[PDB]
Formats: C-alpha cells, structure tokens, sequence
C-alpha cells in the first residue's frame, strides 16, 4: 500500500527543496522539486486508495455486527435504519 | 467525489513525464509535469475529503450500534467507554 | 492534523496558477505553482495520515463492540469471524 513515515519524511525534504528554489530559482531546483512531488504523489495516491478499501471492510464489518445484533433480538426498528445507511455508504466507497 | 482509477492512472502518466523531464529538462516538460500534478491534486484532495465525511458516517453508525447494544441489556460499563471514544473521534473528523 | 477547507481552497488557487502558467509560461509561474503544490502536499499528507490513525480507532471500537456482543450471548460463530477480520484490518492500518 503506502508507508506514511516515508511520505511525511519526503514531504519535509520537499519543503527544503522549495525553500532553496525560492531563494535561488533554477532549472535544477525546479526539476528536483517536481521529482520529490511525483514520488510523494505515488505514496499519496496509494494511501488514499488503500484507506477506501479498508473503509469498505469496516462498513462490511458493521453489516456483520448488524447481523450479530439481530441474532439476539435487537429491535429491527433500529437495525433496519443502519442497514440503509451501510448499504449506501458502501456504495460510495466502491469503484468500478 | 473522486475516481481512484483515473487518479492512479494519471499518477503513472505523471511518472512518465518526470522520466522525460529528467532525461531532457525543458520548459515544456516542466509545465506538463505541473499540469498533471495539479490535475492529480484535484482528485487527491477530494478523495481525502470524501473519506473523512464517510468516516463521520461510520462513527455515527457505531453510535447507533451502541444504542442497539444498550437496547438489549449490554453492561453500560462497556458501552459508556465507547461513547467517550466515539464522541471525541467524531469531533476529530468534523470541520468548521 | 489537517484543515480540509484550506486545502480545497488552496487547490482551486493552484488551478488558477496553472491556467496562468499555461497561458504564459514563465519561471515565476513555475515556482509559484510548485510553492502552492508543496503547501498543499503538507495538508494532503497529514489528512491521509490522520485518517489512518482514526481508522485504527474505528477498528478498535469495532473490537470493543464484539466484546459487547459476546457479553450478552451472541453466537461466537459470528463474532469470531469478525475478530479475524478486525485483527488483520488493524494490522494494515498501523505502521512501524
């Protein structure tokens, strides 16, 4: 997926590059700035993506909990409303 | 919200641009690199944002579960501690 | 953590810079574009990171719910499977 540590570290290094860029604008600093940004973007995208997939599992887990609740005689008046929310919520997480 | 597929695809294309930039630095490649980054950033931000809103729903769903649990006589000793966590957790997700 | 409002706002401003860059490419617009991107990246990373930590709390909360469910005599046949999922899910959220 993605390593948050490396991303955050790289971000601070990106800041360092920016400061050097602004102090002395140059083609070198521009390219190096872009490089660091692109490398960060790779981790940025994956960490966003992986979270969504994880969220889908969380929502699916919640659905399993709803079953567990119903199993031991929880009023459907409560559960059914969560079922509506969980269904639509999951939909908003999945892609295809 | 955001389309993870298009973002990831665009990311790989951004990498392609970077490689071309480094091999032959130019104003063209710099601008095109920035363009792709900015377009990615649009999806990056929204996918981050949308997740937080979705998380708020998940936490709210958990609160509904707590009610369902209490309804059928779960010891408050357990539920009350989750209520504390869910309250603060939700707070950290909301903005305004 | 991160302020979604400021990030989204800054994103739209970044777009504005891009449009100016493309219309009239220049060292100034390039540096300013990078600056805005880097500043966004700071918020982008943190909002990604903070979510993962929040997700860990959500999964931990789900584990607490499992206990609450078991407390009042939910069939382990259901709970144990969630325990397996929650354990691995948490693992995928934590870093170190």
């Amino acid at each position: 997926g993605s390593h948050l540590g490396d991303l955050k570290y790289s971000l601070e290094r990106l800041r360092e590059i920016l400061e050097r860029l602004e102090e002395n604008p140059s083609e070198k600093q521009i390219v190096e700035a872009i490089r660091a940004i692109v490398e960060n973007n790779a981790q940025i995208v994956e960490a966003i993506r992986a979270i969504v997939e994880n969220n889908a599992q969380i929502v699916e887990n919640n659905r399993a909990i709803i079953e567990a609740l119903e199993a031991i005689g929880v009023d459907q008046k409560i559960l059914e409303e969560m079922k509506k929310q969980l269904k639509d919520l999951k939909r908003s997480l999945e892609r295809g």
